[PDB]
């Protein structure tokens, strides 16, 4: 398990949480010095539990698939909540079984469905540690529309930050003031699968991507990533989605 407390949180403690989160994900090899997530894991070992505490010390436990860092569901007091998708229903066989009741959320966990439920794209949803505190509080009591927005915040401030050092840093900058994600942040989130694939394809292609990945950089300028010498590969990405899951 890993834990994060919003009470007394600062960029340092958040950095420690994201480090813990990354380190809780198993891998047997690195590709270009980046941990390669496993093709599969059987049983309960597939799911990492993240214990998150809001500023007041109330808590949810979030279940995360360790092969892809996808959030499957969460536990709030005695109620479990899972995304309406087969991977989450499968997860519900292994985690939070002691919950008094299980609610299946009225959407899957992918960005497009969540944004539809929340009534806005995540370009317009502020993120940061204060937003995470709010998200935790929102998820404590069921409200599916509110929860969609909270989950967009949660996914980006946990999973996406674990995947990309740039995103971790963006959240650290928003430790005491929320701000909508940078266009670069959105670009990286959208490109994680693609990048993971091309980095793995580069292993037998002399470090060269079979297909270039287009990203937006820190200054809003759109760029092409063509090989493993790019800063996105050497410095930024921290976890690779196994190509067997792409
Ligand atoms: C690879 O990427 C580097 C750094 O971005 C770039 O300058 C160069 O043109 C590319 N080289 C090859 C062989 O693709």
């Amino acid at each position: 398990d890993v834990s994060f407390r919003l009470s007394g949180a600062d960029p340092s403690s958040y950095g420690m949480f994201i480090k813990d989160l990354r380190n809780a994900l198993p891998h047997t090899e690195k590709v270009y010095n980046i941990p390669l997530l496993l093709p599969s894991v059987s049983g309960a070992g597939r799911y990492l539990l993240m214990h998150l505490f809001n500023y007041d010390g109330n808590t949810i436990t979030v279940a995360v698939d360790v092969t892809n860092v996808y959030i499957m569901g969460y536990l709030a007091l005695t109620t479990s909540y899972f995304f309406n998708e087969p991977a989450a229903d499968l997860a519900s066989q292994y985690v939070f079984r002691s919950a008094r009741r299980k609610i299946t959320l009225p959407y899957s966990g992918n960005y497009e469905r969540l944004q539809i439920a929340a009534g806005k794209p995540r370009e317009k949803i502020p993120i940061g540690l204060p937003a995470l505190d709010t998200a935790i509080s929102t998820l404590l009591h069921y409200d599916s529309t509110a929860a969609a927005g909270a989950l967009l915040v949660l996914i980006q401030t946990t999973a996406e930050a674990a995947r990309f050092k740039y995103i971790e840093q963006q959240i650290q900058e928003r430790a005491y003031r929320d701000e909508v994600p940078s266009s670069a942040t959105i670009s990286l989130e959208n490109s994680w699968s693609g990048l993971s694939k091309q980095i793995q394809l580069a292993q037998g292609n002399n470090g060269v991507f079979r297909t270039p990945t287009v990203l937006v950089d820190s200054k809003g300028n759109r760029v092409q990533i063509t090989n493993v010498t790019s800063n996105v590969v050497t410095s930024n990405i921290q976890l690779l989605l196994n190509t067997k899951n792409i």
